[PDB]
């Protein structure tokens, strides 16, 4: 409907993926070559499945921060036969505050499912499903199961992926530029 839509459905058409893992689909942001991100509570195994196709996992690493406290990022490495286009340039560099951004879906169940979240706060320390959680950001709107793994963007930038919620607010994992440098 605007700028922020539009940018959203960009990187949605294009850098997306179906996940399936024994505890349901996620929506996967591919970030560069074969290189994906999915929340940690999705519990990636030695295979997983993308957009419905049986495919080997080369590498999976859940992220820490350097006091050893869960970020919720499982970085995916996949035996895939094609490239992401790499959208490295689109994340930001530091922990911050955000106006104006855009919650993105895409699953069997939420197909094409845009969500104007508004205002992003820094929140930091979350207790998520009992583990305590780093860099989170925070938004109000009551988001629901399904949701997982989906890509939070303001105009020009990938800032998070959706880790949770309590009902009246949702929670994102940040993604940072230096999770990715190869």
């Amino acid at each position: 409907m605007g700028p922020g839509f539009d940018f959203a459905q960009a990187i949605m058409k294009k850098n997306t993926v179906i996940a399936r893992t024994e505890k349901g689909e996620f929506t996967m942001l591919g970030v560069y070559d074969r290189v994906a991100v999915i929340p940690t509570h999705a519990s990636v195994g030695e295979i997983i499945y993308i957009n419905d196709v049986e495919t080997r996992v080369l590498d999976a690493c859940a992220l820490r921060d350097l006091t050893d406290t869960n970020l919720e990022i499982t970085i995916v490495k996949l035996d895939r036969n094609q490239k992401f286009r790499d959208i490295r340039h689109f994340l930001p560099r530091c922990e911050d505050d955000y106006n104006d951004a855009v919650l993105s879906v895409h699953t069997s169940k939420f197909p094409n499912m845009y969500i104007p979240v508004g205002q992003v706060t820094n929140y930091g320390f979350l207790n998520l499903g009992g583990t305590p959680t780093h860099r989170i950001l925070m938004y109000n709107f009551p988001t629901r199961a399904g949701q997982c793994g989906g890509v939070v963007t303001t105009t020009g930038k990938v800032i998070g992926i959706h880790v949770g919620g309590n009902g009246a607010q949702g929670f994102a994992a940040m993604l940072l530029h230096s999770y990715f440098t190869d």
